[PDB]
């Protein structure tokens, strides 16, 4: 159960693990994974003009703090053959810090 964290250490966070990948903000440019723009309160393979697997559409799960959390620990766990080659955000405290960023940064 997320609660609360750092928008700031989120940032920084995102900075180093996501942004190789994504892009935040309105109009951001798709660049290997999609534009997360409104992310929360949308379901998962809704982003205009990006090609998704099949596996992502799939899943059918509206993107909420806790769907998110369980997603950012193991992804290929959660979405299986999903092409999001990305470890995972282990430390909890990490997830809770970029979850806070990104439920701003996403309007
Ligand atoms: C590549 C180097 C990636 C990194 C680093 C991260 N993500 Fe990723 N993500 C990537 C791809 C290729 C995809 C498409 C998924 C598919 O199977 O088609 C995604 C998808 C997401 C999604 C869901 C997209 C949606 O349902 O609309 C989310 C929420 C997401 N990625 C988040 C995310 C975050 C928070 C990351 C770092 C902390 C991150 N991704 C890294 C590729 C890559």
């Amino acid at each position: 159960e997320f609660k609360a964290g750092s928008a700031k250490k989120g940032a920084t966070l995102f900075k180093t693990r996501c942004l190789q990948c994504h892009t935040v903000e309105k109009g951001g440019p798709h660049k290997v994974g999609p534009n997360l723009h409104g992310i929360f309160g949308r379901h998962s393979g809704q982003a205009e003009g990006y090609s998704y697997t099949d596996a992502n559409i799939k899943k059918n799960v509206l993107w909420d703090e806790n769907n998110m959390s369980e997603y950012l620990t193991n992804p290929k766990k959660y979405i299986p053959g999903t092409k999001m080659a990305f470890g995972g955000l282990k430390k909890e405290k990490d997830r809770n810090d970029l979850i806070t960023y990104l439920k701003k940064a996403t309007e």
